[PDB]
């Protein structure tokens, strides 16, 4: 154990895939490299950590997703506690495997930097996303360096949930929380051009209404959003009203930008682990597959797992929760 | 073990207090909150891992000098390295303990995040001082959640003694200093807003006077001042001359704000732990106590601990030392 | 083990040392506290942790260097991962060794704090390297507090070679990395005035160009270069093609400041350890020595070691490489 023997790190092998088309951004859109409009649809599962610790991270949990559940994307959130607790090499070595069984499935990876806070300030929602701008960085020039020319992953998505907690965190400020992704984005496409960057807003990733006045100075990026049922407050609960405040806070991004909501979903105010803003009545599904639908934004539902709430199955079998159920048949259908 | 387990914290239970006035800042005073003037006299105790240590963390030293040494404040000189050593989790419970032994006497607690040093470029005086901007950060973070609404809990005094120590820690720069301050005292106000946040000057907490110009802008707080008796050097030793080099650099502020010399003190030049700028030959006690009382200045002696100098007790027995009978005759007649 | 009685840091005894000249900064040259002009003439030698591990950190190693290949000077590259790995006060332990023995032989070295990368976002080439701004200082911190009025300590290299690797490190700024290096040079001159601080340029300290328009605004410093074989890349291959791109790049800078080449040197292209920028077929010797000598550059070969490349010597019998033949007579020669 000399450290100057350490070796140099390798990159991920592309000869080891079979062929899968790169997606990439144009204007308001995500294209396919055949040139056809592409649409991010499937689930977010939980940490990789807590998936091998319970001996469920394997092949046949993306087989299920994808032969079963109509999906073509999972999101991957990426904790910083367990970045760190499985190290940087072995977690790598993970993702590795995703990114082989997803290539085989013909399905796509979103590569989510799964944190809650406020990076400028280094100070967080929970201990588990704990990390600092030096970590941050490094995860993605790690990761970019590893993926790169990977069709697979195709969305690095920056930071999962900007939020100040009402500013206990830190004063939220766009031009700085801009200033930063942009200096991100600028680590990415040096060492990668083909893969899109997904940036967030405040609220936790709720409000990208700043963008209207200053958006993010770079091409190729897409923006996130988590409309989670709570969320919006009418006084009023209907379509109309839901869909004008989403409007002014998110929805007006897909207009100009692609957008991909890689949260959302909903649980009965009574069900398993019910919080707010997961909490509804179920009125909330075909409300927002509609609104998402009509602008054409892509999404990952939260969450494919039995513990984390709001799930979308009831155990390992896969037995499917209220939501669970309605986004399965609505993803089945929209593959067809 | 499993992270994604890890409780979020809790916050002190109010109900478990008997009733305790809250202190605040009107003007250049403070008040409680029947709006009678309030003056903070007491001393400083060592670190809680210091005292647990020798066993000496108990109510009865609490005790001690609430009835026998005219207290009506404890100091609590919170080391980072003890933090950490500790943990902020076990460091936490035991603040806890020092709240409800403080409010079952009618005292109050200054909240002290003791480190020496320039906390811009995060370089200290001793690595028992060594922190983070970070750190410090989260340490105010917990500590304001978990302690909202607590009035036994009065002051905290966001960063012990500011020092360069002749630049060779960084470049003083009052501005920068003044926004980091800012910037603490926001993330305080968006947790608790009954809270006095103390901020200090440089040269270890001795000099306010950029506070002439460029006053922290912020609401509802009050200055630190540790006017040892080495501090100001007049060729001529009388009061005329301490008072006016003391009036220049920060007795000047308690005609605008309020002041808490959360440091003074001294010991014989030939006496225990004897340093710069503790030495003197006893004419400094009448003399500092003069000068506050006409300006109405709070304070907290340096130190009721028999091993940390200059001391105010020669044993646990309590046995005074010089400045320890001095000033314990003091805050008897005061109290009364 | 008391964390409040850890010891304050004492400096080095310099009642220890033998008589030795200062060397100091006049205009473009350095000379010695005689008047006359001074070139550096010597080598680097491995990180001291590498050479303990394998018994080879002694006074002999520089006596075989003093009395046999001609130095006035040895470069020591302490790698962030060692200065941890030993431990601060364990290391400079170690260094305290090499001013004795540098001392006695009429010596002088150069320190260099040995990381690859980019500082202002603390992102690196390797992990050997990894290091922030808080430990970059506090190295510089203790070093000169350590070693101040030590004459054998001629040089403080502040960061061995910035480079962002094309931007994958973070933007190259060379506004942000001057700031940066002038608040190092402003820590350093708060505690000893008589050192000599080396700053170095962006591709792996190969481009002074910026000092140009826009020099470190601070006297009595020097600056870096590493002018290896392949760093410049004529179409032509000859003296006259090589000295105008050295020239255009690094060279210029000896016109204004003194400069060092701290690293340079070469092996054959099917050589041990070959590698980008170090291959060549050996016409770079007189070519890299024949421009230094113009200039009067002062430098250090890279390197004294039998593992490291490229190697000046095979083995630790010190039996010359290629290279190690040719600077051996070189610096033996210009001693006469
Ligand atoms: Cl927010
Ligand atoms: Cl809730
Ligand atoms: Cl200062
Ligand atoms: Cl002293
Ligand atoms: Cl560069
Ligand atoms: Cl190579
Ligand atoms: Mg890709
Ligand atoms: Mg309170
Ligand atoms: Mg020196």
């Amino acid at each position: 154990n000399d450290w100057w023997d350490i070796p140099y790190p390798s990159q991920f092998d592309v000869k080891s895939l079979k062929t899968q088309s790169f997606i990439s951004v144009k204007g308001n859109k995500f294209i396919d490299d055949k040139g056809k409009t592409f649409t991010f649809r499937g689930v977010n599962i939980a940490d990789t950590g807590k998936l091998l610790s319970r001996n469920q991270w394997q092949k046949s949990l993306f087989e299920e997703l994808a032969n079963n559940w109509g999906v073509n994307t999972i999101r991957l959130p990426i904790h910083p506690v367990s970045w760190r607790k499985l190290g940087p090499d072995v977690y790598l070595g993970h993702i590795d495997e995703a990114v082989r069984w997803a290539n085989d499935l013909g399905i796509y990876l979103i590569l989510d930097w799964h944190s809650i806070g406020y990076l400028p300030t280094e100070q967080y929602q929970h201990p588990m996303y704990d990390t600092t701008i030096k970590e941050t960085r490094d995860f993605w020039r790690r990761i970019t360096f590893r993926y790169q020319n990977v069709p697979t992953v195709a969305v690095y998505e920056l930071f999962n949930e900007p939020t100040t907690m009402g500013n206990t965190l830190g004063e939220r400020n766009w031009a700085e929380w801009k200033t930063l992704n942009e200096s991100l984005i600028d680590m990415i496409y040096a060492s990668d051009k083909t893969v899109i960057p997904l940036v967030a807003g405040f609220n936790w990733a709720y409000d990208l209404s700043p963008i209207k006045k200053a958006p993010i100075e770079r091409e190729g990026i897409a923006y996130a959003a988590h409309p989670y049922p709570q969320k919006a407050k009418p006084e009023v609960k209907n379509d109309k009203n839901f869909f004008k405040l989403w409007d002014e806070k998110w929805g007006f991004a897909a207009d100009t930008y692609p957008v991909i909501a890689t949260e959302l979903g909903w649980v009965q105010p009574d069900g398993y682990g019910a919080h707010i803003p997961v909490k509804d009545d179920g009125s909330y599904g075909p409300r927002i597959v509609k609104y998402m639908q009509k602008k054409g934004v892509s999404y990952t539902v939260w969450v494919f797992d039995p513990d984390w709430s709001p799930t979308m199955i009831n155990d390992w079998d896969f037995t499917p929760s209220e939501q669970g159920a309605f986004f399965k048949q609505v993803m089945l259908e929209a593959k067809k």
